[PDB]
């Protein structure tokens, strides 16, 4: 019911709560994430997607930032038109249903105003600290390169010419938030989504690794896909299809099971589902069959929608 | 001599010196040198400007670079309007004979497609470079700042931008052009002049210690400042006053100096005024004054000029 808790659903991190609150009493807000511009959109960036729909339902006016240069500066892609990926990427997060003021880095990241204040940031700012914020975003070049510490500022510098109150993004960008917290003038609160395990269940799940399901994806792919992850018995963390479960899943949900083993097993809750697979009472293949269903019908009003 | 030998006077290095040549060749050719502005001009700024005007005479167009962005930068100064200063700076500049296109930096260094291009520069630049090329002209800092590893790429984004065949500057601006030669398309050909030491000799000259000749200074300090110089008898290297007769002072000179003791000696070069000072046959005290007299003489002009 609350709108707190109804922010504060899946959320790793808030700082702060008290925050939170006290800028929740005000009249109008504004919540803002940054993606960079991704050829398959996956899970991870609906579950980000979820988040600011529940802050735009929750009354905030929702900025969401395109990366196309940080495409150049964390080589992520060395193509011109970056934005015709990032035009498909904005229009999958309104297939999703969150109509936002979609800002382009490239409009605003090379003005002289704003240049200005990236350099009075690097006045403020240390070498280990802007190395530290990215050890889980960048790649970690043997030879680092200088990009790798304008990234942050820029990040941070960022979020102040988008004045957002909520600033919000995955785990990873924990620490470039606290650094914002300390330079910037106005102290935004920091949302922070879980980081999704892959279906390899040997890293995060991201387009290039290629354990990623897509909302693009065809039935029969999530099927597959699904079929050969990392779904061990007896495990709730870093369970893949487990951690499908707690957020993309819709409760209570009937699962299919003869009532010489057991009987349909009506789940109501994810706890409910958390203690009985790890207990084992319920089996992966049955999990498995399970999840994918529901997956391919809450993915499926967004295919049509392409 | 010729406009090489003119050019090649007084200055450590020429990279390159083969190259350099093909720049005379061109008709066509323009040299460029920057300069954080200082409220007050000492000697070591006399001297980079010497060699702009030997440039000038050979027919490079000149540019001077007010870095007045870098006044925060490198925190030399958080006041808005340095430009006020650097007008000034303007103005001295030209009384010693240069006529320049003078360049502030915030007009350019802020534009989009030059903004643009420090980020393509920092994707080919490594941290361990950028920071070894700031060895010479960093503060120190204990924790460093990210703005010092900014500082170089903008140095050679700007040479680029100005499209200077010639880049000069000090001595410990070397790193930052070798990283130049490295990056940019064109190879810019580089100039580096001395490091002048400061009156104190333990230090170099810079507006900060104190420890400088300002071309605006009234004689009587000219006097008083060399007066109080670290002035080694049998010793040229660190000396500030041999420096100052080796760099500014024109020959031949004669030494005035009672006949009992070698009576009033004529000196043709700085060579020999160095060998005398070697074999102690000069006395600094002679040498302090003798400098400081001449020093003055090359100095009214400029302080003429710049009064009412
Ligand atoms: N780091 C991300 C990419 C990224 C790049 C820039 C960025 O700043 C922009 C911004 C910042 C805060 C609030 C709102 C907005 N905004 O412009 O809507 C955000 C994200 C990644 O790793 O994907
Ligand atoms: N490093 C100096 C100050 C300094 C600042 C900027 C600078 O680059 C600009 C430039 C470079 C070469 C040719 C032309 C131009 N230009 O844009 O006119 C050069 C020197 C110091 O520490 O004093």
């Amino acid at each position: 019911m609350d709108e707190f808790e109804m922010i504060k659903r899946n959320t790793s991190e808030i700082i702060s709560e008290e925050e939170l609150r006290e800028v929740l009493k005000k009249d109008e807000k504004s919540a803002g994430i940054g993606f960079e511009p991704s050829g398959k959109i996956h899970l991870g960036h609906y579950l980000q997607i979820k988040k600011m729909i529940d802050l735009q339902n929750a009354g905030f006016d929702i900025i969401i930032g395109l990366a196309d240069l940080h495409a150049y500066l964390n080589q992520k892609g060395e193509l011109d038109e970056i934005r015709k990926i990032g035009d498909y990427n904005k229009k999958v997060f309104e297939a999703m249903g969150l109509k936002a003021k979609y800002v382009y880095g490239s409009e605003e990241q090379l003005d002289k105003d704003y240049t200005l204040n990236v350099y009075r940031l690097a006045l403020k700012t240390t070498l280990k600290r802007a190395r530290r914020s990215m050890e889980l975003i960048a790649r970690e070049d043997e030879n680092p390169k200088v990009a790798e510490v304008i990234y942050p500022i820029m990040q941070v510098n960022s979020i102040h010419y988008e004045g957002v109150d909520v600033a919000v993004g995955g785990m990873e960008q924990r620490k470039i938030h606290m650094l914002a917290r300390e330079l910037l003038p106005k102290k935004v609160v920091c949302i922070h989504n879980p980081v999704l395990t892959g279906l390899d269940g040997e890293g995060k799940m991201s387009s290039s690794k290629g354990n990623f399901i897509a909302v693009d994806d065809s039935p029969e792919e999530i099927r597959a896909k699904i079929k050969k992850a990392y779904c061990p018995a007896g495990v709730v963390e870093g369970n893949p299809i487990m951690e499908i479960a707690k957020y993309f899943l819709e409760y209570p949900l009937t699962i299919k099971r003869p009532e010489k083993f057991g009987g349909d097993l009506t789940v109501n809750s994810y706890e409910e589902l958390e203690s009985l697979f790890k207990n084992k009472e319920l089996h992966p293949m049955r999990l498995k069959n399970a999840v994918a269903e529901e997956l391919i019908k809450i993915l499926e009003p967004i295919r049509k929608r392409l």
